[PDB]
């Protein structure tokens, strides 16, 4: 069973590179996976449910990598620490642009997609705030904005900026400049006096 | 003619407070405006076209206010200058939350909405970069990131952060804290050494 599910998921990710989910049919997905339409419906209720699963897989991948990072002793310098951290988002989502793009669009129409994304964001925002607090506690960063509010805006910047870059949106930061850009804003706003 | 158009537009904005565009019908819009369905279709081809016009009106309102600001002699202090500037976006879009929310959703499905927003963003990003350049030229700010790339990320942060706040998204910065948050990030990233 898991093999057919995997093939449906691989097909959907391949087709999402070429067109939106609205222009991909259940027949398209079934054909690509080498199954019939009713066999498709045994594994997934809808093509939307397929996207939800793909998004869950990509988000889980980012989460697992961020968890490994958090578990290693911190950084080398503070700037490099944050670069390595933001890089996990850049590489994970940038390696699944089609799913990322589709998932972002789906948040507006799907409560499940919206909740999946919200849970992920809340977790890594809370982590970011805890890190900022610890930096302040050790005298490495000044006590400026409430850490959770600062953490929220910075992560939301990362979300919008990375996703615009991946998609080549007009306007966007070039993908090759996006890491340096975000890192600068993080380091200045976290460690800068104000 | 302009009166009936105005009434259609007022109705659409009122109904968008309560439900998405997908749950508002042409009959809903016609009834609210005191017109028939075919009279509606004389003024607008679709309910989507109604949203496009509403979004155009709100965006133009922000643009006109930003143009007035740009035309006045600059600031008092640098932080206050940026606060007053970002405030135009906060007040203009925050005074039309329903249309803002609907328009953001529509970017994914409408090339016209996507182009309207892109033109606006490109203009005020270019303006922001020009201001950063001038600050550097006068020795008020250090030459760090390329000004246009920095300007792009900061404006994209503002977009995502304001719109999440307006909508009470989880996660979001509280609406009452959003200005202070964005201003801090702008001032530190623009004027901070790095």
């Amino acid at each position: 069973g898991d093999d057919r599910e995997l093939a449906i998921l691989a097909t959907a990710e391949n087709l999402l590179e070429d067109r939106p989910l609205a222009d991909i049919s259940v027949d398209d997905l079934a054909k690509g996976a080498g199954i019939s339409r009713p066999t498709f419906y045994f594994y997934f209720p809808s093509k939307e449910a397929v996207l939800l699963t793909l998004l869950d897989r990509v988000v889980n991948q980012a989460d697992m990598a961020l968890q490994t990072l958090a578990e290693n002793p911190a950084d080398t310098d503070r700037e490099n620490m944050w670069r390595t951290w933001i890089n996990v988002f850049f590489e994970t989502f940038g390696s699944h642009k089609a799913v990322t793009r589709a998932g972002q669009a789906a948040r507006a129409t799907s409560v499940e997609v919206a909740e999946l994304w919200s849970t992920f964001m809340q977790k890594w925002i809370a982590y970011t705030a805890a890190v900022i607090d610890a930096e302040r506690d050790r005298g490495a960063a000044p006590r400026t904005l409430p850490a959770h509010e600062l953490a929220t805006a910075l992560n939301l910047m990362n979300e919008r900026t990375l996703f615009a870059s991946f998609a080549g949106e007009q306007p966007s930061v070039p993908e090759a400049r996006v890491l340096d850009t975000l890192v600068h804003i993080w380091v200045t706003s976290i460690y800068g006096e104000n």
